[PDB]
């Protein structure tokens, strides 16, 4: 049972490893580590060097039995511009394995996590298996020479096993990937925010009308043949916010006029806050799904009860368990709790 959560290094000054409440969680992610195009030789990024070697043996203080992973890549243009550069080129493919794999054990990490949005198209695809096949060949090297256990291998991956649902480009090798890889984070969340002028549940578990779903996405891995252990279901711990149109419009499907505050996120934390100054949460049910409002602020998120309704279908459908992106976001740990207490 896998109880995953991403810790990213930018929060570290209102958010530091030890606030991470890790009796909750088998598996913490440092999030994240830098490509470092053109020599691909894979680093934190330039000063933060103590904080990725404090990261593992703080969290470890609280939970001694938890394990840790750092992730290479992130989202946005330059870093899935960064992987397309790399994957290409067979000798910054070799620089970056040596590298990756030498980064994990400097900090004492026990595996490494690739998060590339996306491996898209065809050509992007298969020149990643070309990374991840090299990446995998050299890991059971360094175990070998070393004597100590392999380094575990994860990735992010999309939500849906194609890429894209609506069009068709390149899909998730899900037999190369159970073969070589612990398993995935599926990225269950962002289905819907700011950039649509209608409010809606960003990381819908399942709606009767539409297929951007976190369900959906599940039913997919597993239809491509996916072991269904491989999978690790992700949660949010932030909502997407919209500015309302009309305030008298509250519901799902209400006409909004761009992003809330901040850029169109807020924190679980920042959502309680929301809610103790006076908005209004509702739960619905249609989609597994909170939201909140207050005069011209809408947000979507995952509550008390829509993360338990989660992790019980997590449980239902036999996955590997499921992750929270991000820790930092929900500082006094009550989404994580609620997780750990429902597959327990
Ligand atoms: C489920 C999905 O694909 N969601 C993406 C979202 O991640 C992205 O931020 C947005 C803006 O480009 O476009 C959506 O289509």
């Amino acid at each position: 049972a896998l109880k995953v959560g991403f810790w990213p290094a930018y929060s570290v000054s209102e958010f530091p490893p030890s606030k991470i409440n890790s009796r909750l969680f088998t598996h913490l992610y440092y999030a994240f580590a830098e490509l470092n195009a053109p020599t691909f030789e894979v680093r934190v990024p330039p000063g933060s060097e103590k904080t990725a070697e404090d990261f593992t043996p703080t969290v470890r203080r609280l939970n001694p039995s938890v394990k840790t992973l750092i992730s290479i890549g992130g989202w946005g243009s330059e870093v899935r511009d960064n992987f397309a550069k790399l994957n290409s080129d067979a000798s910054a493919r070799q620089r970056f394995v040596k590298s990756s794999i030498a980064l994990a054990r400097r900090y004492g990490f026990h595996g490494l996590d690739l998060d590339y949005q996306y491996p898209e198209p065809q050509l992007e695809m298969e020149n990643f298996v070309k990374l991840v096949s090299e990446l995998t060949a050299a890991i059971r090297e360094e175990a070998r020479t070393s004597g100590k256990p392999r380094l575990l291998l994860t990735e992010a991956v999309y939500f849906h096993q194609k890429l894209f649902p609506w069009e068709v480009v390149t899909e998730y090798p899900v037999q190369f990937i159970a073969a070589g890889l612990d398993w995935v984070n599926v990225m269950a969340y962002d289905f819907h925010g700011s950039w649509e002028n209608f409010t809606g549940a960003p990381a819908a578990l399942r709606d009767p009308n539409s297929k951007f779903t976190a369900s959906v996405g599940i039913e997919s891995f597993l239809a491509a043949g996916m072991p269904p252990e491989k999978l690790v279901l992700g949660i949010p711990l932030f909502g997407r916010s919209w500015l309302l149109k009309n305030n008298n419009e509250v519901g799902i499907g209400a006409p909004a006029v761009g992003a809330g505050p901040v850029d169109g996120a807020l924190s679980f934390s920042e959502i309680q806050n929301f809610i103790r100054g006076g908005a209004r949460e509702v739960f619905d049910t249609t989609t597994v799904s909170a939201y909140a409002y207050k005069d011209n602020v809408w947000v979507g998120y995952d509550n008390q009860q829509s993360v338990a309704l989660k992790v019980q279908y997590a449980k239902e459908k036999r996955l590997g368990g499921y992750f929270f992106w991000s820790v930092n976001q929900d500082i006094d740990a009550i989404l994580p709790k609620i997780a750990s207490d429902t597959w327990g």
